[PDB]
């Protein structure tokens, strides 16, 4: 047996190997209580983690541990995985390899101080890490194709090919749930709706998770709402009060295709997806352009698949097939991924040991670990 | 073994802890003699006290010491509490810590100047205070809710969430139970019936106590009243006159739903506690608009409870429930409160030392005491 | 000649362009007269405005019409706008073209709803709206920096480099002169002054603009000021009674500098404009440290722009330069600003004309107006 | 039973002698992959070979391993041979005597070791060595004749009469088809399109083999293209870019016929061709102007025997017949010559035997072998 | 008189004839404003370009117009020139002729399109256009050898010997000065520094040209780096934070010599340098391994020339010499050698005429122009 765990940007997800889905699952956040606590005999919680600090989250702070794919509290990050042991799934960590899992591109000493703690915190037995993306070709069952990750934190592009990984081709983009969850913020403001608190920025997430879709036609679909109300949906806010949103609505995700809207130097991911493909060979295009999987829950916006069609078609060359690949399972395609690559039997050879952890340190990973 | 001490503004209450009653109540007045007392060998005392001070009222001035929850005569005020550990209650307080309380944003000196008569002149070994209204939610058994005191003194609207005490959103109003007393003395003038004197101040008060009620249509009751005798309650003055009450019966206690009648600013318990919630946060007003705690004499009208509903459910969101969480017990529900704190084991970590008392003086509650 | 209006959250200020200070400068309330008016021949106003409900103000309810930068009773700003034009500048909006000015991230409807009554209501010729800090930049003589206004209503952060805005990384924030003046009034109960009517709110404003100044080191003048009275001037009430205020002369503009003494969920002007300086550019920050323009009447504050470098420069990298540009007139900066913007001859082309909103409604501005 | 193997310098031929065709034929490449293999469980193959290094060629570096026909990694060489007998023709080579071909003119150590090995490593029972062209003259059905074989390789010129070799005259040519792919990647840079990889050097080695012909004027059809497009025919890549070739549809292989474009020092097959015809004999060229055979795939451009005719009966004497023998065979003519060779029932004494070559080494083919 | 223009695929270079060094260098870059322009008056250009383009490039998106030599966008071709005529050299271009460099291998259009440009555009009444390596014969003073040049954009390896051009043996690499920027971008991930914008790109540039060097034994400084801090040099960004780069600093120029790292299929320029030698003669080879001549700025790494010298040391044959003939004047050794050679009285007849021009089209320069 072995246990696999997203470590995601957004939701956590783990579970053990030859599930067909995660066991918990829950958001990535350490909530701090902001107040005096002045009923005694509560036990007020110092820090509540998880589904907890949702509940409770209108007396507390709320922060990710994880930014961009990089872990900026650790501490905060060790609450987190400790919760998933123990609380949450219930597991010893001793008596079970992890495999755990990183965004590509990632600073290394991410990736050190991660096998740091899990050795010497959670004595994990042995130990993996391995790329988000590359994760949702096991998913996926596959060995060729372009992976679009697009996760709370972090949009990156990885081709493979024939399980060769074209590392020079990889884009790794800014846009991500969480700066969508930001943007729709700013609009958002714009009907006089305030939500600046981060406690009211998990209602925005929550409003996005919901309400919005990415836009076919972002012109005339704006023409449209400048015409009628048609999109004009309304929502019920934790308070009872009701808002209704117009063309914000869609104008929010697309900020995924025009991230100029955010101010970003960087290109949207249809675009970005094409000149990775343009990026890795003449050779192996053929069989990119098809077979573009697609993963992580900001790539679950209704519509979004369809939009990619239309802009990979317009970029890509003429008389190219174009197939975007979107499973219903995004939102879990990585951990199910992991999930499969941990089953294999011609996998368990792989395994960091603790003997290697102490034969050296952490930075045997960057040896071990591809 | 501890004493729990309502200090109330209007009515003291005291007792012991773990009791479900107060044993000791009685007026928070000291009453002066203000005649020449020619027979010689009755002793006359030179202040009457509490129950004392009613019986003999007709000879004295009534003072309460304390005015909107500030002790205004210090010396008085010792000669409440004197009568309560030896005449009223027969305690020795040398033996027993004292739980006392105070209203909320009260005159921080106050506080300091309370603990250094309990202290310097009492000799009580350990002590504590704590908020009246806080005290409230122990007596309904709850960690969450948001508290209407009204005193004699003080109404004081303070929301609690999770046992976290949300102090920027306390409202404290000086609409009380004396403030309606003198209120009703006004508009009873209508009818002829003349009342000024303190003495006659507490007959408009059992006038008030028995006969009045909150309007659940200030205008309707209004035209009904003129249309007919139908609410014209009478009552029997301690001369045996009898007097007939018209409208007057619920435009007095209407003081509490527009203040403009009194001239002040504030705005009803209504509205305030309404405003309160607004305050707040927009997470927890799902679990305050529900969970109205209400506590205090001046809550113990009939038809309050459904005036609250009425009001609270007209400015509250649409499709927001409202529960105005209202026990028979509302006139010592504080008292009960503070029976319970000072029952748990786990507060008796938290009274201030008379050895710490000898550290530090007075100013010592600010930093042990919230 | 053309007319420029800071239309204030606080006081407004009114005057020709090309002046060098505003004519008319007056607070911006509207008073209703709350009493029984039984002196015949009086001919009482319905409703006072300007300084005229300041003369009096005791008999009055004071309201601002204009909250946190949003309008929020049209009716009254009309009266506030009518009062401008007519009895306090006393100028024919038929003759002269008027600059307008906004905060920020500011409800779209509401730019919408003021150029309706400026077109249809004032029958103002031609017409602009523009941010309050951007013009602070024309007062400062600039076209680079990053201004911190702070009215009575929103502080907002607004970075500018090269005459480009940046647009994403305006930080708003909702601490203000308003909300000191609330929080001083909050902690001026702890003396026992009661000044919760909004006659007496107007009071603590004067008691703030007066007495207050921004602690240098919070902790180390909390400790002298608890050690010693050298601190505690004193003020005298429009009653002649005398008051004395201790730490809370410094306590309450540090909420500036820690709004979590507001429970706000925000940061401090210092923490927010570093972290806007922080998510403009990596090219840019270096004319953004130095350069730091400050603008509104609640940077007045003496110490305020000492604080504002010791923060910066402990926020700021090692070995950047910090500025704290602060002139003397800070308080009329914006509207100065406008003079000047208004006077240019470059701009002239630029206001809306009365013939383009015949063309189309008030959602004009959104086209014309950046 | 005996197997007969082109060894060729491009496309490999290998079958059982008797047939009229080659059964295994494949591309002469052995491709090494050139990225790290992520995916664990795809069983990588460390190197592949073939028709399956065309296929993955996209992740590959393609090698020849026979340049010149000079085998130039004999490792590599041993895996084609060992591709050939097991995967492509699935045949024991223990079991029959195979005939291998090489070029003439060719280094003696070359001999050698192709003898080393296929009697070491593939125990071949009985072996022999024949020149490529000679092979043409059986294919052919001849005695007499001169033949052109122009492989991926060499072109070598071999005149042959009445079966006698006449040595002295064989001209070898390094003009090639892998040199004619590599000059038509050299001049279709001048488009534009960038072709320097291996992977595309198979595509520019396509759109040669293709699209290509000999140019029958090649001043006359430089003005025809630089008139008109009528030449200009149109390739699809295989990331399905259109591509159009101009004049280099020709201007590539008439680098066969003025080897100076490529800077060599050689001379035109045509005037190599007749210079060998000079320097063979006087009796004899009457019978080898007339019965040119061609041979091999670089032989198999349109137009190529129109332009041998024109540039021959230009060299040749006056009234001296000339007949380019082009079969449509050519690209077998090779193998097709062995396959009759090796089934010669007169032939069977001739096979070097295993026996002989453990009576002495591989230096027995210099004695056995003509 | 006469001009002479480097055309850089980095920095542009111009000036005149007989001078010693370029007057007018500046980055070949367009710089495009990504923002709304909303300070009235202040001019904002629509595109900057050149060194006005570094200062402002915080606001702007700075592209190259000129890709690997190819010119990508001929409108701001267009605008580079005209700000180097009129701007940055302020000279008339209708009174002087021009000689402009070009790359070789170069796309035929491009040459083409160069010359309608400068003579339809530019008026530019007779001009040339010659290889860039070539002209550094030149300014080495010379008449053989073989010279890198090393652009930003290409690496192109050219023999010559007796002023033959030895066309067959040129080696074009597309390693160069911009795709090392790039990959050191890549790897400066490694630490967590994110520069992925083209306003950061820039910054990767100039930390490129300060602080990284060519290693000479690749295998043991990974070693010693690995080992000790000794060459961890460090960088202060424009936004005044410090960083340090580890054994990046020597990494990135690597690539130079094992492209692999990029994926690419070339190789370095040291086996490309010794394979065109090989490419080229028998006859000369003895005067190419000496006179090795070096050129353009990717050439300026410190430790770059002493790299040579071990690698065709290694490559050539034993006693061959080999002299890597490395000037300071690299950067520039290309615009010197155009400026003798326009110098030269015996070039003033080589200039393509206006007139000739008007005889016929730009296809006239792939007559005049070798
Ligand atoms: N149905 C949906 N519509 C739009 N956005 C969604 C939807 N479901 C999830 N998301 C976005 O995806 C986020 C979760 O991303 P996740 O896949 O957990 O990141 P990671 O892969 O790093 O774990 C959610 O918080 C939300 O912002
Ligand atoms: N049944 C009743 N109806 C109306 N008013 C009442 C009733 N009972 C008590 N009150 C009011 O409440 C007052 C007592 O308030 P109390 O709770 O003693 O204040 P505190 O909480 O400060 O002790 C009484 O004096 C009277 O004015
Ligand atoms: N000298 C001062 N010291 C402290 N606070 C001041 C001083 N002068 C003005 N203020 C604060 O600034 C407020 C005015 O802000 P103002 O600039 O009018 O806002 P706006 O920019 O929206 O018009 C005053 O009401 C007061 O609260
Ligand atoms: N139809 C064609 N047109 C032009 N060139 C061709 C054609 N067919 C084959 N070729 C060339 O001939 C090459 C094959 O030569 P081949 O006969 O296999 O050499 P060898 O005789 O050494 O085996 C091909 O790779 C190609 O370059
Ligand atoms: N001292 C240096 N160290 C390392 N690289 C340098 C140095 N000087 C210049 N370069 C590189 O050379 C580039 C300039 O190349 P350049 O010679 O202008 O190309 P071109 O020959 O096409 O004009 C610079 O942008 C930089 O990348
Ligand atoms: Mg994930
Ligand atoms: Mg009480
Ligand atoms: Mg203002
Ligand atoms: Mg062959
Ligand atoms: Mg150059």
């Amino acid at each position: 047996a072995a246990l696999v765990i997203d470590n995601g940007s957004g939701m956590c997800k783990a579970g053990f190997a030859g599930d067909d889905a995660p066991r918990a699952v829950f958001p990535s956040i350490v909530g701090r209580p902001r107040h005096q606590g002045i009923m005694v005999g509560m036990g007020q919680k110092d820090s509540y983690v998880g589904d907890e600090a949702q509940s409770k989250r209108g007396i507390l702070t709320l922060r990710y541990p994880i930014e961009h794919g990089i872990v900026t509290n650790w501490d905060d990050m060790e609450k987190i995985w400790h919760h998933t042991f123990y609380n949450e799934l219930r597991v010893a960590p001793e008596e079970h390899p992890v495999l755990l899992t990183e965004a590509p591109m990632n600073p290394k000493s991410n990736r050190e101080k991660m096998t740091q703690i899990m050795f010497e915190t959670f004595n994990v037995p042995a130990f993996y890490v391995s790329i988000q993306a590359v994760l949702s070709l096991y998913s996926s069952g596959r060995t060729t194709g372009i992976v679009l990750d697009s996760g709370d934190g972090v949009t990156h592009v990885v081709p493979i090919y024939e399980g060769f990984s074209l590392p020079h081709a990889i884009l790794r983009i800014d846009l991500a749930g969480r700066d969508l969850t930001d943007y729709l913020m700013k609009i958002l403001s714009e009907r006089g709706y305030s939500f600046s608190t981060t406690a009211e920025r998990e209602i925005v997430r929550d409003i996005k998770e919901k309400l919005c879709y990415v836009a076919l036609d972002f012109e005339q679909e704006m023409q449209t709402a400048a015409q009628s109300s048609s999109i004009e949906k309304s929502y019920e806010l934790p308070d009872g009060q009701v808002i209704t949103i117009g063309n914000e609505r869609f104008r929010a995700p697309e900020a995924l295709f025009h991230p100029s809207v955010l101010g970003l130097e960087s290109a949207g991911i249809d675009q970005t997806t094409y000149n990775s493909i343009m990026k890795c060979d003449v050779d192996v295009r053929k069989e990119l352009y098809g077979n573009i999987v697609m993963s992580g829950g900001t790539t679950m916006f209704p519509g979004i698949a369809e939009r990619m069609q239309k802009e990979i078609t317009a970029l890509a060359p003429s008389s190219m097939k174009v197939k975007i690949i979107a499973p219903p399972e995004r939102k879990y395609s990585v951990w199910i991924g992991g999930s499969i690559l941990a089953s294999l039997t011609t996998f368990q050879q792989m395994w960091i040991s603790k003997q290697e952890y102490d034969e050296s340190g952490p930075s045997i990973v960057h040896h071990k670990c591809f």
